[PDB]
């Protein structure tokens, strides 16, 4: 029932996507948080072309596919390398170093799409973009291992119509690591002590109050809401096969259309559903 | 071919086991290239019709293995375990996340009273896809899913029997474009990459091979079985799916020509030898 919510300019609306396929250098090649299980990297890859199929197919979204690079085995991960907002696209400068080259061909992407480009050159500043949580309303950026404060500062003074605020983020992890834009004023939050305790840290900056859909899997607070149309709210979480109690949580947005999505490989290499895509709303 | 019946026969089989397609298998099983949707009601028709072809029309003991939703290719049972005389296989499937199929397939071969070797050496990965045993010997392929030393314990574990290995390309299994049509009678594909593999098995081995050459690749994969009171049995695509093919099979006069549907396992790879393993308990 929430199809009368469908607007050109929605919070959330979104006409392309840009993405990028997986190296089969992945598997052994990819950075990774923990030593854990071996990458089956064919699975991944139909893991990811069905995730690209959802946003293309069922969605309606303009697919644009980049092609992998052996030699960079975490280039499917482009939301690190990039955030748009509105026409305004931002080319990150990596907090890893090897990273980098994968700027490249996503500038020349957004460059096709006629977006205005802002390119982080700075040589003392760095920023993944799975650090950025934008609300519709202000940016939250976390300051981690990868992103510092002056890759925020860039953001900020790029990103001139929009708050933006700096959260801590622990260890080895993104701001969106433990949450996400379930829909407009909805943050998705997982229960841990980093997750809660960021939270808290953002809540108190704004403001306004956002509401909140509590997950008990951080990974699973990991989602990807967009407002289509003849639709409306529409998300994307990890499965209930994945992580049954998280689904079993986003099972009570009963006006969303909720779109159970496997990642069980690309997690394997820390690689979230908002990690894979790069969403931008061309207005008509 | 009635007379060639005989319980130690090239061929011979009391028993088979295969596995339900998942409803999974239709997203998410594994595919070497992006095609049509998979119809997964018409494969399990398809599967089931196989099926009924081992038992009820051959005769043999089926054991069927229930469907795993987590595991999108377990139809695809030959890629897990290799059946010589009394010894079983458990190979460890090329694709990681293929690996667990391996379990509930050691249960029923172990039901079955088997002698169980389980490839365990992380360092080895083997498809029974990759595996043609020809009567006489083995032909491993070297393939993407299939390495040397999958192949090194094959042959460690089946000792009676010569083991040579052929490289195959792309996403490719070796039984992709061959299997045996008969005692000393290798069905091969038109395809330079069939015809060079042939010829590599056939300057590796002790005596040539009769070849029957199909042209369609995938259509050299079929099933042969030497049946009692029937004698050649040779399960192989329809005339629908590969006429050009089935033609060249017509010419076997002496064989039981049996047409399987395979239209829409297909699309995920699977061929006819893909969904069963056949056991002789003498």
């Amino acid at each position: 029932g929430a199809a009368g919510l469908g607007h050109p300019a929605a919070f959330g609306r979104a006409t392309h996507a840009v993405v990028r396929a997986l190296p089969e250098s992945l598997g052994q090649h990819a950075l990774r948080s923990a030593k854990g299980e071996e990458v089956d990297v064919a699975r991944a890859e139909r893991q990811h072309q069905l995730y690209v199929g959802v946003l293309g197919s069922k969605l309606g979204l303009q697919v644009v596919e980049l092609p992998a690079d052996e030699s960079l085995p975490d280039c499917v991960f482009v939301e690190d390398v990039a955030v748009v907002c509105e026409e305004t696209a931002l080319i990150t400068r990596p907090g890893a170093p090897s990273r980098r080259k994968e700027v490249d061909m996503m500038k020349e992407a957004l460059e096709k799409l006629q977006l205005n480009i802002v390119e982080m050159k700075d040589e003392n500043a760095t920023l993944d973009g799975g650090d950025v949580l934008f609300t519709g309303r202000e940016f939250f950026v976390g300051l981690s291992k990868r992103t510092n404060q002056r890759g925020a500062e860039i953001l900020a003074d790029t990103f001139k119509d929009y708050a933006v605020s700096t959260v801590p983020v622990a260890d080895g992890l993104h701001l969106k690591s433990f949450c996400s834009m379930a829909g407009p004023n909805l943050i998705a939050i997982g229960s841990s002590e980093s997750a809660q305790k960021a939270l808290k840290i953002m809540q108190q900056m704004s403001d306004h109050r956002y509401d909140k859909l509590t997950v008990p899997d951080d990974i699973a607070a990991n989602c990807i809401y967009l407002n289509i149309p003849n639709k409306g709210h529409v998300l994307l979480h990890r499965t209930p096969e994945e992580y049954p109690e998280s689904a079993k949580v986003y099972e009570k947005l009963k006006d969303h259309m909720l779109i159970p999505v496997s990642m069980s490989e690309l997690e394997k290499v820390d690689g979230l559903l908002t990690c894979c895509s790069v969403l931008i709303n061309k207005k008509v």
